[PDB]
């Protein structure tokens, strides 16, 4: 039912490239609506609602879950908790390396997939195409000069 | 499918008391078959078989799973990958406080539930009511007054 | 039988932003004889009447609770009576963290429950929400900017 | 339904007192299945059971709530909110001073309540009687004797 | 012919309110192609181009203009004669009071127009308001929280 | 006559281990006034009256006699004069082995009876299950773990 | 009358071996209450009964007796008049040479009969074959090398 | 068309232990013609022969290979080229830890796969059943227990 | 006549910079013969050929000029003469601002020209843009990710 | 299906000199989309693939392979499998000495086939008329020294 959302696994002191990612995915034309990223009050947990039961319907329907993994990541057992709930359901998934990750991919996480780097501009136009070929969209040359200047400006 | 189950949650560094926990079932009366704890040559993988996809087998098909908590529960990211497969898929559980295990309960589990002790008589009985309920068994006062002391003599 | 009534708790050293807060629900169009505040002349408790006994009057009718979470919330005898209060007598409920206050919700109130911020414009905008659903009601943006400024100013 | 049951209101910090107190009350003639001490594994909640949910449903059902008043009594939020449970729902309650507090009665419990003592004999034997015509029981003066000389000796 | 067409004009020392007031244009719904703001790349003179043959035949086209009157604004001679032209071809105008300026309309500009000042929510939603009739396009409430509050960001 | 009487035969340096004894009995339902103990202000002698003759008149009447056994019962003269009135009178007797005594049973005591140990679990349980055969008892198990409890924390 | 019940001779030094042994023939599935070890509390002789008279009955009656030959076994008194007991009465019998025993068989048991020893899986299973031939009982592969584990980690 | 050969992979430091495994094979009931044991003279390969074009056909047509995996495996370069021709060709193969390797499996060979370790008698009953399914043969339980001891023997 | 040859006129001051940019101009896809670059022994003035007369031999003739600007430029002697030479006879000319210039374009180049930058992508995709027109080539975006990162690499 | 591919074994220690070499490559005038060189990124494995099937895949369908010996190739487990791979699918296959090695060439490769030194310039002619005689192209001595000094000055 939900295999159109995009749920941003993530850890908290990540925030600011975590937050220029999904800003990235909605410059390239993703719907607000469908990345549930819950560090941001616009994508976050409605008010007056059960965190982790919001957390679980949208995990056991089926979300495409993305692995924004660091040191960080791994020193936070929440983010282990759902690597298990996503592993366990047999998810549509991706691992992606943030800036400054040289340790080794430990857990239940396929170990043997190749992840998606956000370091050169080769990586962002393997990225960019990877998510236009996933929700069948279209960008053009100048705008995707403006988005990668936005998102590198972000991160320095 | 595999209610009747159980899935032995733990870490490999609390490899003695957990044998002498599971040695007691079996003296109650559970079947050797039943219990899944992979850390011992009886109950282990099978050979030849995949590990993960195992596990994930018995987990998703709905084991009873007992968490064995204690300072190396909260110190292996497969544990805590366990606690989130168990925790997305609602399967029955039941927490069990290791000795000397002066701490505070993360992660998903459910903070508010009564967990079970193993160190005072009183502990071992409501264990022994509470295996004897599930399992529809019974025993007599001297049995059980030579699987304690066999119990306690292990621990020590 | 009180169903329909808003039961505001606070604490007496957070004057100015309940003050604020109560000024803006009745902007929206809330009948101000149906909010219990207990520190303005006009909703307090009537003259040569029993304190305590109308305050439980009212909690045990099923005032809808607003919970004004602060620091001086958990320094205060009688607001963590009411909050038992209305824990025991099950009525509804929902939390208001106030600006300035970063810490953990303690207490019997449900800790897995989101809170309502207030302070960026999304904030606002879903209490105003909120409330609009609540009683039923019917709003202009013209009058929305307004009453946010007033809002903005008063806190200021 | 709960009338009969007593539910002691503690602290955690004050079990020595509590044990003592608790002891005697069995001692005097009331069975141990009334008593809800909750720091004692004989009185305590059952496993696999949610604490609070257990709690409530006991307050709500009328437990003749004792007040173990001392200076961690009022540095407590749960007793607190225990404190304001019962008192909302009007149940049958009684003041009790641990020995060592010569505080203030706070709360929205009764001030004007006369409270009893633990220190002197006369307040025991006048917390017997109390019991004795509560519960309709009887008792003899040497068992008496022997009660008392065992609770100076366990707060000793 | 370019009747559709934004003209900015603009001193280039308040480059970073001009920036926020074109981000603000284009999340309404502007096409980028329409604003011709000469400070920014995406949005200046293509290169190998006269700089002041483009805006001549700009202006001449009937593009419509703003005028972001400041303190700047009337010291830079480039400015006074974008006015001069703007007033001998009587092309559409707006005017803009950019934060700070508290001084006389003067030049040829019509000094009875009323201006658009840019702070404060009334303002914000009277220019929202405008250009939405100007170019008949469409918002929601939930975009417009989010575009005020970037806008505050940047401004801040 | 005073067969239904119980005669703790014992020495005073084991006064510790034998207190906790007669406890015990105490707590399965053996009335405390059918436990000849002279060394326990509750039990021994009454005031005004001979030492000897008292003992002398109990142990004529046909009282039943425990010998706690240990390296002490065997160092005072008093304890062997009561072994060789018991063995005279014929009186129904039962030997017990305190912790801690490794030697021979010397004197006239029969040899070849078996004794009664206290040491481990299945002591206490068939120490209790004679108990009750004798005095025509009942108990309950949720009792009886806290008895043992209470116990073996008092020899601890 | 008792012929279902085995008697082991032995001597109280061999201590360790006869317990893995008696060990090995419960889990077997030899009831636990056929077994006759006096040096093992649960199956030993009852408190106050005569030692004597009690093995003097059971031999009488009938009952097979497992010679645990060893070199303590020749040096001890109650052991060479077990087995004349045994002799004379023509009851059952059956030699276990134990570990390291080799002496010569000695006395009045049959020295051409073919002994049982135990140091080699061979042993194990005719020993294993014929419990299970006397009783009637059926075992499975798995069980065997467990329990042939169990018993050579004892003895070791 | 060779799949039913065991190509046992193994390094010429670990002679005896693959040797006493190599006679357990032949034991059980496997052909002497099947094994492709290289350090035997019977297995080993015929004279006048290529000696690596032998083992590349026999690896090229198919080959049950069995890793006896172990330190000197890992420092035995052609060791590792037999990994990798079974691994790329897709060969039925299985994984046999000798004793003493603490490592973990490194190459490309299935990290995640169980195998076969070679201790305790559970092990080699798994072993022995492996090989009775495989080659669909039979066997007695005095044979294997004769086998066993063999094989312990030749280990020890 | 060479109307298509490229003329790059610098200062060999900037070495560096000056060859990055012929090296991404050769990687677009322009012939290496076309470029006039003196500074690179590669398309630099044949030997035993005189220097000017060279030189003017291809200003003459005609000949795309590039300006790359900066303090060195406006420094030197010949670069000036160059700039000359090249207004006189009205060659196509273009500008191109290397980093770091701040100062004010002087002498007889068109000063209402606007010019190339290089520090952005948004620049390197115009330059790119203007010399495929130019040449009439075709460049593929996975190419340019690659040349892109070149000239930054090389630049930093 | 691959036969006009290139797979270049290395270690990941040796990047620079296969960085180097691989870039000659390209130079020579092979297409970039020949060269699998998984130390590159725009060689190396796409995204959200698996890392070792895929390189399987293509060693099955007969990818020419070279060879980058070195001392670092000796110590690399999956290096060592690569060439078990080759050697047992009987690949196209050429070896090349890095600097610095001069070892002996160990493995199941063959040792009387000669190397290709890159170390003099005879050796890199010798290398171009190589891939120029396998791929059927042309090149020039004007573009063969520019080469030529490009990997020199890389490799110093």
């Amino acid at each position: 039912e939900l295999e159109k959302k995009i749920f941003i696994s993530h850890s908290s002191k990540d925030k600011i490239v975590c937050n220029a990612f999904v800003e990235l995915l909605e410059d390239i034309g993703v719907s607000s609506e469908d990345i549930i990223y819950t560090s941001s009050p616009y994508h976050g947990i409605p008010g007056d609602e059960d965190i982790f039961e919001y957390l679980k319907k949208h995990l056991f329907k089926g979300a495409y879950v993305f692995y924004m993994l660091s040191d960080n990541y791994y020193d936070s057992v929440y983010c282990l908790n759902e690597m298990g709930a996503t592993w366990v359901n047999s998810n549509n998934c991706s691992t992606f390396i943030l800036p400054g990750f040289k340790g080794e991919i430990k857990g239940v996480i396929d170990k043997n997939k190749k992840a998606f780097s956000l370091e050169e501009p080769i990586d962002l136009f393997n990225l960019k195409e990877k998510i236009l070929r996933m929700y069948d969209l279209t960008l053009e040359d100048k705008k995707w000069e403006r988005i990668k200047a936005k998102f590198n400006t972000k991160l320095k």
